[PDB]
């Protein structure tokens, strides 16, 4: 089982200068649990977004994607390609916007949050990949967060 998570702006903005423009504390409650105890997949940017406190995320086997052969990240596996990474029961990849687009086509599940923001796609941000027709997936309603924003999930599978 390979899933991707990811929290979106209605534009499908993901990230923006090594960041995400936001912060949404039921968002990071739900990505731990639906990561925790597994693998988790990423790209080296994200990697590098993480705090120093925060990487390794805790209770995760945690696999950077980098195409420097030497690059070492202290307390995850570095691989050079998607599917070396993807070695699983059940892996999630957690960003960014070009991990997403390489590993959707491997993807069986999408969770999807949905901020609503009226964040503009800018030049240079990462994005989120677009869903086709083989993607069926449920709504969520709006919710409020302690942040203020509103804000529901998704969840998208495809058989
Ligand atoms: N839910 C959200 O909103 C999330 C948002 N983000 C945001 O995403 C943004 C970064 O995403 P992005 O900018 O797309 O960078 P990524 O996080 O996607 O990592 C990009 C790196 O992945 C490695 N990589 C990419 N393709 C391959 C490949 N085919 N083989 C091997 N290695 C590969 C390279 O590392 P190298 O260059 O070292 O070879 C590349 O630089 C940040 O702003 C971050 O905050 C991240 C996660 C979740
Ligand atoms: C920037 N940033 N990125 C993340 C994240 C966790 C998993 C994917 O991305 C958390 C934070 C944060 O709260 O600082
Ligand atoms: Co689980
Ligand atoms: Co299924």
């Amino acid at each position: 089982m390979v899933g991707l998570i990811w929290a979106q702006a209605t534009s499908g903005v993901i990230g923006r200068g090594g960041d995400i423009p936001w912060r949404l504390p039921e968002d990071q409650a739900h990505f731990r649990e639906i990561t925790m105890g597994h693998t988790i997949v990423m790209g080296r940017r994200t990697w590098d977004s993480l705090p120093a406190k925060v990487r390794p995320l805790p209770g995760r086997r945690n696999v950077v994607l980098s195409r420097q052969a030497d690059f070492m990240a202290s307390g995850a596996e570095v691989v050079g390609s998607l599917e070396e990474a993807l070695t699983s029961p059940e892996t999630w990849v957690i960003g960014g916007g070009q991990v997403y687009a390489l590993a959707l086509p491997y993807a069986t599940r999408c969770e999807v949050t949905e901020v609503d923001i009226g964040l503009p796609r800018e030049a240079g941000d990462a994005l989120a990949p677009v869903l086709d027709e083989t993607w069926r997936g449920e709504t969520g309603e709006w919710r409020f967060s302690r942040s203020g924003l509103r804000y529901r999930l998704y969840s998208y599978h495809r058989s």
